[PDB]
């Protein structure tokens, strides 16, 4: 017992598991629960101060594996884990939830075997997945490992003999390994007959039984974990397009663990935690030279926070876990239930204060969550505190995170308008390889913000089920050589897919002093998804296939601009060439002019490519509605699909449109909101009364 | 007419049309169909040269849309084409189906309005996607166009007016744009009335009207384009998913072009046809500078080829033709119908004559399809003369392409034994950038390596609907810092994701000198799809967690050695340290076989990780039938998914295997398939019978 005379008993001594945990700089497995109690007590402090707080309201079962390999809950001492990956249901009342909440936390337990993935861990890590799955309630993956486990068969370790080419000179070489009787017999008296394949021979009188495979007694030595790790790598790849998927790295993750990572999507990893393949020693052996330094430099934060594989760091594991806490509070509680509405201080009813304006650079996260000022706080599109921006640290062009529209919680996408920089470092396997600092231009569409936008869409729409709004505010793609060459029509073309696959409401919206112009109005365009996506653009939005320098060049020709100077000024109707040379700087502001007057939201309005044109003060009030009201239409569309079993999107809108009151117009959002939310029980009746199929 | 006394008529001068298109360095759209008639032709010489071929064995068939916007076949004169969009149905009798194949062929026509997308052009080009995919057939498009078209109000040109700051003096300023009552009076007349939206204002005596927004009366100057664009790009997105994609680009495809280019995947790029996006002098206009000197520095082949963007270059349109028409030999008639079977001289039923050897650096592709030699063709595992390589610019590590197996066509994916160089080009942007030779090893996964993998197995899933054999020969993923940066980890995953989705057969073979380890083991075991997916190892291949100098340095380290040699040595059973340096080399050497010997494909095997090992001379016989009896019974599962309705793979392919009679050997593949081809009749009454549901 280390320390004596404590006040209260020495949790490291009870369990020195516990102790083992803290000196490989991490949280003892059994201690993750009582994380998850102290961050969802936090959320209930930051959101109401004043709640009476009682341990009901949090309630941590372990989950392990019955007789016949069914998960059931258990309360039993910490460390009696016969197995190296361990799991706990959670139910608790968050303030999304107040009567409750449920999800699994599986983890790996860095205290048995290293963490390592042996065929019973993967087995069970499996069958958590399967029951998070088919409860549809989210899966938290903890990982702390040293990857798939490795062995050999250390019986045969003493038992071998080798041949050698001439017993005397051993350094002269050996043929094969083998047996003798007494060997073959040794395996035979414990039941390890076939722990290895032979080949029966006489050699100079000798019987020796040729090593010609080892297989081993004890399961778990090689190829058998590789393949329990592909069904993890497979049940985790499904799991992300079912469930909720979130994975903290605590401790290293190694191998499978580090696809794991990347596999579930969602990840938050603990500053000084390595993600790794292959560890930097066995590098440095693979190339014959000292090439890196630490595990750190291979997979730590300035590499996967910065390459969009860790979408959030984390100061310690208290802290990682909050973040999943505050990531969850966004996300509904089971599959195919409705986004949980947080209604807080903030109301939907306000104008937006923050507004950008052309001639002052801005930080896009005022527009959406707003700033403070010396004359106080300027409110911004989104809830006051909401906004929760996730992949950070990577392609820092594009601004994503999760808010709350007046309680509504949503996707968001933002454009940076400041020049990004990134910082390529040097290869250490090449001597003539420097760091190299990379500017991209502001609004401008690269590989990496790309990729970004595509993820972040894909993320929001599997597991969260939130809807969308993407603030576009892009001049197009970057076409120059090296970003062609880096492949950005493949990364533009994610963004498309990511956009025909959501199933819940997107808003697409060119905020004020923002544009969209050629590739990227085609990329996010309401067509690619008619069912799901709307287009808006503010009055002082500007879009179109070129810019009003692009279209002069291509449209308003030098020819065009001498005959409009033939018509507009009176001097111009040997001598003239001077006069050109004189009205040609206002002539092309002119021609400038007109063109910009072609980029407006009127002729979007008019053209019927935008469903209305916006007053950004008026944007928050707006959305508000229009989302309440398309997240009640959605739910009734959906009710009506499982009865008539067949009919289109139209047929089905027009269907429920159909059971409005006469009074009622279809273009009030407030209206229909207000009148579905008075009748959800009327209309479930008469969606029962639909049930008289035949 | 020119030239004079030709023999013939000059089609150039008949059509001038075909002369604009030729003046571009491309081929007229209407004289495409021949080239496809050509081609067809081809193929049935190559196939069976003493073949009698008629004009019957090919219809092209021009599709046009009718008075209700509903596409119909018509003969018309070439040139008459009402919108810059073309598409042709086309029946051909080819060597895999001698009774007819049906394929849509759409494609701009460079001579209207420069291939420009209008939205007329966008809804007829989407109109023939819809067509195609409601009928399942495969969607050919050719590029060549000039992107998204634009315009301006060209009738607003001439009545605008101006109002400046003081009229003696232009170059003091403007404040805005008006027309006249004599301007406004103009549009009326001519019932553009809504070509502008004004404001009225007095101003000294005179009434000017304020253009506020310039919408102009010709359609198909700006967003309306960009909403076209958009419309056609998630239509493209659609059928890569549902239908056989594939594209050839003759003359620039630019914009929505390229964006085209991708989104159907598959793609031919005509040598000296750039695919860009922002062309080179726009962009130096952008930049300030003269950076690029011509649209092939930013989407020629030596970007896009090497890139993957093209999966293949042609010399010309005609080679290009005779590419998309090679490819789709492999492809069925349309969706969901048998892949089809070719076969030829090579029959089934001969060993593989290529074998590679531990100490000879090999082709993989000699494996694939055999190798000429001064003593004879020696064949490899598939088909000779079918291999038809596809991304072959991009990441050369991995080998992708189609093959024939006793004439049953699937997807093949080898790996390149032989470093690989690339080099990666000087940003012209940059003035302190210099061009890159980057070397990656061999059978090790790369971020484009993988990414290349992922690809090629969508790419056959989708629209090809082909079985697929991975020759799986990778020692793990880079995990160096580089490669770590540069998302290994995400291109990885990826691999997994693809297989998740896959329908048809799959094989994972790890051939003879070949090696299966930690990472690359995990990303392609068949645990991650168990409905298509299962694995072989050669009685000569390799697989564990580590290599054995991994195995050894982790679990037979310096004290576990010299054990060994207290038990061996004799000698070493002060003066020790003297043998122990004597012994050591060979002692490493013993323990680096030890752990060999646990790396056989007889454990894997025992471990049941593989379903068979395999000797690679008699693997084309095996994989023949494994695959022929595969596609009989997935066939039979298909049949059993629409009668039962409800019930898992294993449930339906038990029953399938209870039809079999007592005496069929289940685990025979040319008894089972010979005893299903030989009762396809009799399973189907069968199966009808089964029609007894409620
Ligand atoms: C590295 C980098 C930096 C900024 C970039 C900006 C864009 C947006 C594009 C630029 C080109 N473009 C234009 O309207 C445009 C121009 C836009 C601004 C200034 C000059 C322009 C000249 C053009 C000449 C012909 C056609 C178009 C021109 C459409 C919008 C596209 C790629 C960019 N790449
Ligand atoms: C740039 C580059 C080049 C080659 C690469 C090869 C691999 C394959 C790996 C290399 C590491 N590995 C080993 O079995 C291995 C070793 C493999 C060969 C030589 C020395 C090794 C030392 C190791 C020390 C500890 C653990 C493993 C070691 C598993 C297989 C992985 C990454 C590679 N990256």
């Amino acid at each position: 017992l280390r320390p004596i005379a404590t006040p209260y008993p020495v949790k490291e001594w009870l369990q020195p598991k516990r102790y083992k945990a803290h000196l490989m700089g991490t949280t003892y497995v059994y201690d993750f629960p009582e994380l998850f109690r102290q961050a969802s007590s936090s959320q209930w402090k930051n959101f109401s101060a004043d709640v009476k707080l009682t341990d009901d309201f949090f309630i941590s079962n372990e989950l392990i594996e019955d007789e016949n390999g069914e998960l059931t809950e258990v309360e039993r001492e910490p460390g009696a884990n016969a197995i190296g990956m361990v799991a706990f249901k959670i139910t608790v009342k968050t303030p999304e939830y107040p009567r409750g909440r449920q999800f699994v936390v599986v983890a790996n337990d860095i205290t048995f075997k290293i963490g390592s993935f042996g065929p019973q861990e993967d087995e069970f890590f499996n069958k958590v997945t399967e029951y998070a799955r088919k409860r549809g309630i989210p899966r938290i993956y903890l990982a702390a490992n040293s990857g798939a486990r490795i062995g050999m068969a250390e019986e045969i370790v003493p038992l071998f003999q080798v041949a050698w080419n001439d017993a005397a000179n051993p350094d002269k070489g050996f043929q094969y390994l083998y047996l003798t009787s007494e060997g073959m017999e040794t395996l035979k008296k414990f039941d390890k007959e076939n722990s290895v394949l032979t080949e029966r021979t006489v050699i100079n009188g000798e019987e020796r039984f040729v090593i010609k495979t080892i297989i081993g007694s004890e399961d778990g030595l090689g190829v058998e974990c590789l393949r329990g790790s592909g069904l993890i790598a497979g049940a985790t790849s499904r799991a992300y397009h079912d469930i909720f998927t979130i994975t903290l790295v605590t401790c290293r993750s190694v191998g499978i663990g580090a696809y794991l990572v990347r596999l579930g999507q969602r990840a938050i990893q603990v500053e000084g935690q390595p993600i790794i393949l292959t560890g930097a020693s066995a590098l440095n052996k693979v190339l014959g030279r000292e090439v890196y330094t630490s595990n750190l430099q291979l997979g730590g934060t300035q590499i996967m926070y910065n390459n969009g594989v860790s979408h959030l760091t984390a100061v310690d594991d208290l802290a990682g876990v909050e973040k999943i806490v505050e990531w969850m509070s966004y996300v509904p509680a089971k599959r195919n239930m409705p986004v949980p509405i947080l209604e807080t201080k903030d109301t939907w009813d306000r104008p937006v204060d923050f507004t950008p304006t052309n001639d002052e650079t801005y930080d896009v996260r005022w527009m959406i969550e707003g700033r403070e000022t010396e004359s106080g706080f300027e409110y911004g599109l989104f809830d006051k505190g909401s906004f929760f921006e996730t992949l950070s640290g990577w392609a820092k062009g594009v601004v994503v995170g999760r808010a709350r529209l007046g309680g509504i919680p949503l996707g968001v996408i933002g454009v940076e308008t400041r020049t990004v920089e990134n910082l390529i470092p040097a290869d250490p396997a090449n001597p003539n390889s420097a760091e190299t600092l990379i500017q991209q231009a502001g609004q401008v569409w690269f590989p990496n913000s790309a990729f970004k936008t595509a993820q972040a869409i894909n993320d929001f729409n599997n597991g969260e089920q939130l809807p969308m709004m993407i603030l576009a505010n892009w001049r197009g793609f970057s076409g120059g050589q090296r970003d062609m060459f880096n492949e950005v029509l493949k990364y533009g073309s994610f963004i498309v897919d990511a956009l025909v696959d959501y199933k819940q409401p997107i808003i697409i919206y060119i905020p004020p002093t923002g544009e969209l112009r050629g590739g990227s109005w085609v990329v996010v365009d309401p067509t690619i998804n008619a069912d799901q996506m709307e287009m808006y653009a503010d009055v002082n939005a500007r879009a179109g296939v070129l810019e009003p320098e692009g279209t002069v060049e291509i449209k308003f020709r030098r020819e065009k601009l001498l005959d409009t100077m033939n018509r507009l000024d009176d001097k111009y109707r040997k001598q003239l060439a001077d006069r050109e040379r004189e009205l040609l700087p206002i002539y092309g502001q002119i021609s400038l002019q007109f063109a910009d007057l072609h980029d407006r939201s009127s002729r979007m309005v008019a053209k019927g490519v935008i469903s209305k044109e916006l007053e950004w003060t008026e944007a928050r009030r707006f959305f508000f509605w229009r989302l309440r009201r398309r997240l009640n239409e959605e739910y009734l569309i959906k009710r009506l699909s499982h009865q008539v079993g067949e009919a289109s999107r139209l047929e089905k809108i027009a269907r429920i449109r159909s059971w409005y009151p006469a009074s009622v117009d279809h273009e009030d959002d407030r209206q229909v909101a207000t009148w579905i939310e008075e009748n959800y029980k009327t209309l479930d009746d008469k969606l029962k009364g639909l049930k008289l199929e035949s």
